[PDB]
């Protein structure tokens, strides 16, 4: 009955045993309510089906219905499954924060997403500074950063330089980033990376009805179509606020615009599966793009008060290895799961207990009631008969006045009686909401959460925006074009990392990328360019290529 899952973070494992009929919220929210963290709408629990595709748990279906590939424990990775449109104004816990950096530099760390060298040599310098603060020659020998996973595979393969070289490098950098919190160093960090090409992109295989070979990219702002051969150059692009409805039939894709007069947009997947991971991707990346166009609510900005407190909190409240914290971290986890789970038990315990309680105390308050009501018709009797043999001697009227009175006598004790299970049952009551409110204290508002499809073919209409909606896209820039300082740095590293560059080892997305640059183009000019012209316009484009 009772199931053992294992749960990753990029932080920690928690084990825990969750009931036979647990719903996937109900996984998710002790995930979250462990580690601290609010910012729902960005998470997902990743998992492997019994067929061994990557799958995403749906929220209000019972985990054991969802097919987990059979396990024990059950595996299952915390993960962010949408990205925010721009960090530095969107992220707002420190725990979300912490969690992004480590998915991100795990990506760039991988070659999920492509990093040219000088990028990835200063965001290493950053990721040190995150993890062992301030570079400090007194107690950070040379061959400090021996065990830290410094770059990429790729920009190491394709450079003459020892191990020993690219430390020093790294750290003559991470020296200039002196007095900069470790939270500010994940933060730049990710300001950095989110103008990388590649950023916060699914990737799908596509094929338009001339029959193309294409790859659509979705993203948090918007839709994107590549050609096979290039994935950090995209071709043509819609924004979230061009589109209306999205469905499928099979493996048909169709995408229908707000505009009237342009036709629908349709594509074709190699598998249904593919569509519905789509579609979801779709669903949810378009309903956080709304709410970025909209005010703050209440809640959010009690968060941001919140966070920006909790800063200042643990500044003045502020040494361990980096090593040691993660253990203490992932110690505090499994203390904090320890007592919840403790404490949502004893608070199950005691609402079954006061429910049980009112339902005895109800029959019992039905039996009081019946024993007076008898007692009241004996009463009336008791007169009726008294009254008849008065008329009609004087003995018998005695002994039936006295027990006329006594029977009186027993309706003012189970009136005293009745007198105490009202305020016991009302005592019951306060019992039951105070569990109540407990348990709910271990969910999360569902309104957080984004919406979810619901289950050959599927779909329906993105709620609209605003009617004064702006899409940032036209006025946003790479923090390399806005800051000089980052520039320079890059076009340093440039320099430095060429003299020993060897070019046989230049891969096809190093000249890709390099052509992009060479040319002016970056992220938000090139997705300016691809979004020129009308709706009808661009499904021209596409079903040409
Ligand atoms: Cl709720």
């Amino acid at each position: 009955k009772s199931m053992n899952v294992r749960v990753t973070t990029m932080d920690a494992e928690l084990e825990f045993a969750i009931q036979q009929t647990t719903t996937g919220k109900q996984l998710f929210d002790q995930v979250v309510k462990t580690i601290g963290l609010r910012e729902v709408w960005f998470f997902g629990l990743q998992y492997t089906d019994s067929k061994g595709d990557l799958t995403w748990i749906k929220l209000y279906k019972k985990v054991m219905q969802q097919d987990v590939k059979k396990e024990n424990p059950l595996q299952f990775k915390f993960r962010a499954k949408f990205y925010p449109e721009d960090v530095a104004d969107e992220l707002i816990q420190e725990i979300t924060l912490k969690l992004f950096y480590l998915q991100v530099k795990n990506a760039i760390l991988s070659d999920e997403i492509y990093c040219p060298p000088e990028t990835s040599v200063l965001l290493a310098s950053y990721a040190v500074q995150a993890r062992h603060g301030d570079h400090n020659p007194a107690v950070h020998g040379p061959g400090f950063l021996a065990n830290d996973r410094l770059l990429p595979q790729r920009v190491t393969d394709q450079h003459k330089m020892s191990r020993e070289e690219w430390e020093q490098s790294i750290t003559n950098w991470w020296q200039e980033h002196r007095g900069m919190l470790r939270e500010d160093a994940m933060m730049e960090y990710l300001k950095i990376a989110q103008d990388l090409e590649m950023y916060g992109v699914n990737y799908f295989e596509i094929r338009n009805k001339k029959n193309t070979e294409l790859w659509l990219g979705v993203d948090a702002l918007g839709l994107n179509i590549y050609e096979k051969d290039d994935k950090l150059t995209p071709k043509i692009g819609f924004p979230w606020s061009e589109i209306r409805n999205i469905s499928f039939n099979d493996r048909k894709f169709i995408i229908k615009p707000i505009d009237k007069k342009a036709p629908d947009f349709v594509f074709f997947a190699p598998r249904v599966r593919v569509n519905k991971r789509i579609l979801a991707l779709c669903m949810g990346n378009h309903e956080l793009y709304m709410r970025r166009r909209k005010p703050d609510t209440i809640d959010v900005q009690q968060m941001k008060a919140q966070a920006r407190e909790e800063k200042l909190a643990k500044q003045a409240q502020r040494e361990i290895a980096a090593r040691e914290r993660a253990e203490k971290k992932q110690q505090e986890y499994q203390d904090r799961l320890r007592q919840m789970q403790e404490e949502m038990e004893r608070s199950q315990a005691n609402l079954l207990e006061a429910q049980d309680m009112i339902l005895r105390l109800e029959e019992q308050l039905r039996q009081l009631q019946a024993a007076k009501e008898e007692l009241e018709q004996r009463q009336n009797e008791l007169q009726a008969m008294m009254q008849r043999l008065e008329e009609t001697l004087e003995d018998e009227i005695r002994a039936k006045q006295e027990e006329v009175s006594r029977i009186q006598q027993e309706v003012e004790l189970k009136d005293s009686e009745t007198r105490r299970l009202q305020e016991e049952v009302e005592d019951a009551r306060r019992k039951q909401d105070e569990a109540a409110a407990a348990l709910l204290a271990a969910t999360t508002p569902q309104h957080h959460h984004v919406a979810e499809r619901a289950d050959e073919s599927g779909g329906g209409d993105l709620a609209r925006g605003p009617d004064d909606l702006v899409d940032p896209v036209a006025d946003r820039r790479t923090l390399a074009e806005r800051n000089e300082r980052l520039h320079n740095q890059l076009k340093a590293l440039k320099q430095d990392l060429a003299r020993s560059c060897d070019e046989t080892k230049e891969t096809a997305m190093d000249k890709i990328h390099r052509e992009n640059v060479r040319q002016g183009r970056d992220k938000y000019k090139t997705l300016r360019e691809i979004r020129k012209g009308n709706t009808k316009r661009r499904v021209d484009q596409f079903e040409n290529m």
